[PDB]
Parts: structure tokens; C-alpha cells; sequence
């Protein structure tokens, strides 16, 4: 799909059955996610938002996936978080997912046609 990655984190697979979301730090020093969040549009739905926890850092070089809470996956920071709020991440023909950073600006994103 579609994408585009600025800073040390990328979206890097969209799960189109819905049930994950899996970013990566392509870089070699840690970030620091605290309050970022995950922004999902599944065609022409609502917009759905994943906040990350209040305090996070994804380590240089690894990643973490987001499981949506229908997905049989339990909560294991810090390579696997669950986001009770939802079952699905949605599923669809086209759909864009943005990793936005604690003051609002986007930094990654993906998007599936």
C-alpha cells in the first residue's frame, strides 16, 4: 500500500482482516510515543483513534503491534498492546491508517486501494 514515514517510526503492515496494526522504528535510537495515537478511516466511516498509553517508548529497531480487542491477542507491552475500544480495526476497500504524534502532527502512515 501507500505510505509515507518521517521520524524514526513507520506504519509498517495494515492487517485488511482488521485485526492488528504493526509500526517499526526503522531507526537506531529510541522514541518515545507517550500520547501519540493511531488514526483510522475505513472508507467513508467515522474516524476511529487508538491513543497510545501515557508513557511508551518503542526501542530502535523494534516494533509493536496493536491488536484491535477481537483479535485473540492479550495485552504484552511492549511488542503487543490491545485497544479495548474497539473489536476492529475496520475492514474495507480503502483504508488509511496515520500514526500521529503527541502534539497532532502526522508522522507515518499507510494506506491500503
Amino acid at each position: 500500500g501507500s505510505h509515507r514515514t518521517s521520524g524514526r517510526v513507520a506504519v509498517e503492515e495494515v492487517d485488511e482482516e482488521g485485526k492488528f496494526v504493526r509500526l517499526r522504528n526503522k531507526s537506531n535510537e529510541d522514541q518515545s510515543m507517550g500520547n501519540w495515537q493511531i488514526k483510522r478511516q475505513n472508507g467513508d466511516d467515522p474516524l476511529l483513534t487508538y491513543r497510545f498509553p501515557p508513557k511508551f517508548t518503542l526501542k530502535a529497531g523494534q516494533v509493536v503491534t496493536i491488536w484491535a480487542a477481537g483479535a485473540g491477542a492479550t495485552h504484552s507491552p511492549p511488542t503487543d498492546l490491545v485497544w479495548k475500544a474497539q473489536n476492529t480495526w475496520g475492514c474495507g476497500n480503502s483504508l488509511r491508517t496515520a500514526l500521529i504524534n503527541s502534539t497532532g502532527e502526522e508522522v507515518a502512515m499507510r494506506k491500503l486501494v
